[PDB]
């Protein structure tokens, strides 16, 4: 069986655990408190969470670990190609999500006001407006025009995104907007939201869209 | 054919040049000036380099791109496993990269000294250990007992990091040695690192070792 070890919040291993719903892989949550894991950091084989245990193995890296777990699932794509156009996608929206934590976690505050503006107002547009275009081209879908665990990464993006920036970050991108609900609609998708933990520190909850 | 849009710098795009390369993939090595790139910006799909053309498509993203590409060059793993083992390696180096850039980057002094201490005796030593126990554990690769893309992106991240930090920093790893000399003894690699052009603003050069 897999085991998903993360703190209790939906980080870098809600994607984990939707693509492990998705494909209906049956796997242990383990949620670790802070201190939990100052104890178990010496032992983590990047002293970092989230690891994935499979086959007694303790399995780093997130996305790397997405990307396996797509296989699996039939989230991947069928050629080398179709796994290149959802590798882009992927990486796109990290380097959004980057920008967007690197404003919202600056400490200091005269940098994080200045920063606010541009982070705002231009690189949040440019990449939704280029991830925009892509998902009008694929009819509703951010690559191969289906399901991709691309979809699954955006879909946690936007939730992560819309916690940091206190709004919805999809109102002015129909076609986002669509890829948002066309994964919403997956009953795995919802299932795992309806059983999720809620996190009371969390304003932005998917649980509250189905 | 392939094309490399890059600046004149071994960047992000080494890796991918260095891949094709291997897997005797034609290319022709586009590289262009900052002004070129100031007016050209505005027409890369994410305003940035690298990208590969290819079938007319400008591809965005390096480690997407090395991905893909490795699977021509029979670079890739030969499952989902071992591409997991090879991503996983990838991306840790990555990280090690990450802290070092940030270290020697940074402008303000301040941050700088502090960083210095942090970086070069915690982040550095400790993600080498890492690296260093799956050396030794796989023969002499980074991954899966044979050359792979992680390898390559190995390489490229000893010249990097040997620049940055001004000193060869796998004198106390063996089997990371082991690995850069398996590497460099590669033919089209050692064909490549000899064919390819100086940079002046490299002081740590891989033509020195071949």
């Amino acid at each position: 069986t897999y085991k998903v070890h993360y703190f209790d919040f939906t980080g870098r291993a809600e994607p984990i655990r939707m693509i492990l719903s998705y494909g209906k892989l049956d796997f242990e949550d383990v949620r670790v408190s802070r201190e939990e894991f100052q104890k178990l950091k010496p032992t983590l084989p990047l002293g970092q969470l989230p690891v994935l245990e499979f086959q007694g193995h303790m399995i780093p890296q997130s996305t790397a670990i997405c990307r396996f777990l797509a296989n699996k699932a039939n989230l991947s794509g069928k050629d080398e190609f179709e796994n290149l156009k959802i590798d882009v996608a992927v990486d796109t929206i990290e380097d959004l999500k980057k920008k967007v934590s690197e404003w919202a976690y600056e400490k200091n505050e005269e940098k994080k006001k200045a920063l606010e503006e541009t982070t705002l107002k231009e690189h949040v547009p440019f990449f939704l407006k280029k991830l925009e275009i892509h998902a009008e081209k694929n009819g509703g879908y951010l690559a191969l025009n289906r399901i991709s665990w691309a979809d699954i990464i955006f879909l946690c993006a936007y939730e992560t995104l819309g916690n940091m920036l206190k709004k919805d970050i999809l109102i002015d991108y129909p076609n986002l907007t669509k890829v948002k609900q066309n994964i919403l609609e997956v009953p795995s998708i919802k299932e795992w939201i309806k059983k999720r933990p809620t996190n009371p520190m969390l304003s932005f909850d998917l649980k509250s869209q189905v």
